RNA sequence: GCUGGCAAGCGAAUGUAAAGACUGACUAAGCAUGUAGUACCGAGGAUGUAGGAAUUUCGGACGCGGGUUCAACUCCCGCCAGCUCCACCA
């Protein structure tokens, strides 16, 4: 809250979800170190590339943490798979690469550790081909895609070689990853993902922009479980440094005044008053296939009880759908009523996801709503 | 049924009552194929192998949902209702 930050160099969110146990955060940390050398839980560090200022997100590896990673990997605008080149794939890779593409990363790029391990020119290539091969079957994009091989706990070691290995991965990064899109034309929108209360200074609420612009003074509205009500903003920052206007895409940490810890939970939304409105039920489009794409074999039937997650978070909703389906078998492509218990605040056009047993089950656009 | 040959009175003895074949227009009365009928049932005949009565039980409900030992009513998971432990300072 001492550093006023300039926007310059357009934020761009890269986040580390590879292998567990396989350096993603002294992959990070090394990133970190390197590029403030040379140039002068989810850890959330940051770093100005010559072409764009990228913030990485270092999301938990965990399966039980899947569902902040979710938010994480939302929240992501890049990927990079950290795996050890002496492994290959692991179930956990293929769990993480399996929710990203659910999710909709577009980008992902592969980082091979434990190169300097491996006395040898030929099981480094065989784990690439492996890998991309595995990318090429799970419908991830090919041979135009940097996979950058080396060590990720000797480029903080003092070295030469690998500082400009990963200095040139960086480049690419950024290469890889043009200028993403943002969508500040609607009104101001951002999502809650953590609350932090700083003593002398109040509530904090942490999150990306959806949409539209915060000026520091500005009313919002906070809409969302069990709650609608008002607050004013006083010091919008981002990564503890001042700020005047919050554009979209970036994660960033908006000041609440009147906000209590144990009030406002993750979940709702800031929103430009009078914008959108909390809503428990709402008809939606489901998009389910008939068993290969994550959807069960067995023809179950009403009462189904999944997770629809949004946003932020997710809540166990029923599903009712009209007359001319007397069984909900996998395949659905039709619409139905999705009644959920907390009310989030929805718009049309909204893209959820249906989840169960650990499983995504399909996916689902709101059509309208019956609040 | 009027008649039909005549006895019987015109108010007397007092009546055999078969009704199928054959020609053809057939789409009964333009118009597709005909000499007995493939229709229509309703108290005329039959199904009784399967669904209705009893009779063994499958179905259910111990929070739900389902991929689980079927003996599930906690044999595997995601939640939600409480207890505890911390992570958690833009
Ligand atoms: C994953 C949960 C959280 C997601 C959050 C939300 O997801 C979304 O609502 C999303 C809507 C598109 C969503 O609902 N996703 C969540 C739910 C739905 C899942 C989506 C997308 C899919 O389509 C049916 C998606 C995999 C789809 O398959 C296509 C190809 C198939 C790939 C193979 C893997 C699959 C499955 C599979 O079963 C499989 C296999 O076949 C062989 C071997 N082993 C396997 O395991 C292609 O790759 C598409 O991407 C939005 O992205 C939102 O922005 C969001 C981030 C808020
Ligand atoms: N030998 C070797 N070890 C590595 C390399 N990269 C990472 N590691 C190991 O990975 C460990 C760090 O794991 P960490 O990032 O904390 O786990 P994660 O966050 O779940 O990925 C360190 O103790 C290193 O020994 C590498 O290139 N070579």
């Amino acid at each position: 809250s001492k550093e006023k930050f300039e926007r310059t160099k357009p934020h761009v969110n890269v986040g580390t979800i590879g292998h567990v146990d396989h350096g993603k955060t002294t992959l990070t940390a090394a990133i970190t170190t390197v590029l403030a050398k040379t140039y002068g839980n989810t850890s959330h560090v940051e770093y100005d590339t010559p072409t764009r200022h990228y913030a990485h997100v270092d999301c938990p590896g965990h399966a039980d943490y899947v569902k902040n990673m979710i938010t994480g990997a939302a929240q992501m605008d890049g990927a990079i798979l950290v795996v050890a080149a002496t492994d290959g794939p692991m179930p956990q890779t293929r769990e993480h690469i399996l929710l990203g593409r659910q999710v909709g990363v577009p980008y992902i790029i592969v980082f091979l550790n434990k190169c300097d391990m491996v006395d040898d020119e030929e099981l480094l290539e065989l784990v690439e081909m492996e890998v991309r091969e595995l990318l090429s079957q799970y419908d991830f994009p090919g041979d135009d895609t940097p996979i950058v091989r080396g060590s990720a706990l000797k480029a903080l070691e003092g070295d030469a070689e690998w500082e400009a290995k990963i200095l040139e991965l960086a480049g690419f990064l950024d290469s890889y990853i043009p200028e993403p899109e943002r969508a500040i034309d609607k009104p101001f929108l951002l999502p809650i993902e953590d609350v932090f209360s700083i003593s002398g200074r109040g509530t904090v609420v942490t999150g990306r922009v959806e949409r539209g612009i915060i000026k520091v003074g500005e009313e919002v509205e906070i809409v969302g479980i069990k709650e609608t009500q008002k607050s004013t903003c006083t010091g919008v920052e981002m990564f503890r440094k001042l700020l005047d206007e919050g554009r979209a895409g970036e994660n960033v940490g908006v000041l609440l005044r009147g906000i209590k810890r144990e009030e406002i939970e993750r979940g709702q939304v800031l929103a430009k008053p009078g914008t959108i409105k909390p809503h428990t039920k709402f008809e939606s489009e489901v998009y389910i296939l008939s068993k290969d794409e994550g959807g069960r074999h067995t023809p179950f039937f009403k009462g189904y009880r999944p997770q629809f997650y949004f946003r932020t978070t997710d809540v166990t909703g029923t599903i009712e759908l009209p007359e001319g389906v007397e069984m909900v078998m996998p395949g659905d492509n039709i619409k139905m009523v999705v009644t959920l218990i907390h009310p989030i605040a929805m718009d049309d056009g909204l893209r959820f996801a249906i989840r169960e047993g650990g499983r995504t089950v399909g996916a689902g656009v709101v059509a309208k709503v019956l609040s």
